[PDB]
């Protein structure tokens, strides 16, 4: 039924359709979450065409490639501002989108966007650490849509700077990078931090950095859009929604990527 080609990513396989000659991405691997899942139309979404039970097999539309493999590509030179802008805007689309019909990406990173050639960008491998909402890691059990704000966020200074912004090795190393660059959270700025299943007031209290040092040389709407996207808080958190008329994208455009 379906010729494998290579495997691209569960597992994920770049596969041909006898019975359609189409190539697609074939993931092979409760019923409710996939169909939700499977109505959605979007085109910053990666189209789930077919779901097989036999063993789960998703059959999903097929892209170029991956945002990380354009990062290593681009990392000599770096994406121009305009496609970081666009690829971000897209992005904020594709989650407000997600986000009004209740679903949750909840593991965002580089590998699981995928781009085509005529500029767009798309959410695919809905649910490292490096992406990881802080909350998360505290161990929240019921975590919300702006865990896909701070991943989004994470992503976006990484497109800009060329560096994993928090690139832990263990969970505790993520939160104590993630404390050493923004300070570490208090009850001041995130009321009921310190309830959280894992905080421990043995944590180690670093200040803030002035957070000019962090995403350089991000312009001012920028850093603004990113500190907006990554308060400790996650109820003051930007929405997608929001952050999609955030002045940073007044001048935002669809480029074609090299
Ligand atoms: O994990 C997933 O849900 C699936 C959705 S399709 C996808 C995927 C994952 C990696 C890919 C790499 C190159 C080209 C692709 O189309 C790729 N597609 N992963
Ligand atoms: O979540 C936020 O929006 C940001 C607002 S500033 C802030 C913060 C969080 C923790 C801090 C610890 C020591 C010194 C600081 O200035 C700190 N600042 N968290």
């Amino acid at each position: 039924n379906f010729q494998k080609v290579e495997k691209i990513g569960g597992v994920v396989y770049k596969a041909r359709n006898k019975l359609t000659g189409e190539v697609v991405a074939l993931k092979k691997i409760a019923i409710r979450e996939i169909s939700l899942l499977k109505e959605l139309n979007h085109p910053n979404i990666v189209k789930l065409l077919d779901v097989i039970h036999t063993k789960l097999y998703l059959v999903f539309e097929f892209l170029h490639q991956d945002l990380k493999k354009f990062m290593d590509a681009s990392a000599l030179t770096g994406i121009p501002l305009p496609l970081i802008k666009s690829y971000l805007f897209q992005l904020l689309q594709g989650l407000a989108f997600c986000h009004s019909h209740r679903v949750l990406h909840r593991d965002l990173k580089p590998q699981n966007l995928l781009i085509n050639t005529e500029g767009a960008i798309k959410l695919a491998d809905f649910g490292t650490l490096w992406y990881r909402a802080p909350e998360i890691l505290l161990g929240c059990k019921y975590y919300s849509t702006a865990v896909d704000i701070w991943s989004l966020g994470c992503i976006f200074a990484e497109m800009v700077t060329r560096r994993a912004l928090f690139p832990g090795d263990s969970e505790i190393d993520q939160l104590f990078r993630i404390f050493r660059t923004l300070g570490t959270p208090d009850e001041v700025v995130w009321p009921g931090v310190t309830s959280m299943p894992d905080y421990k007031p043995s944590f180690p209290k670093w200040a803030r950095q002035d957070f000019s040092k962090v995403v350089p040389p991000l312009d001012e709407d920028g850093r603004s859009l990113l500190s907006q996207m990554l308060h400790y808080d996650p109820n003051k958190r930007i929405s997608a929604k929001a952050a999609l008329a955030h002045p940073f994208f007044q001048d935002v455009t669809k480029p074609v990527p090299h």
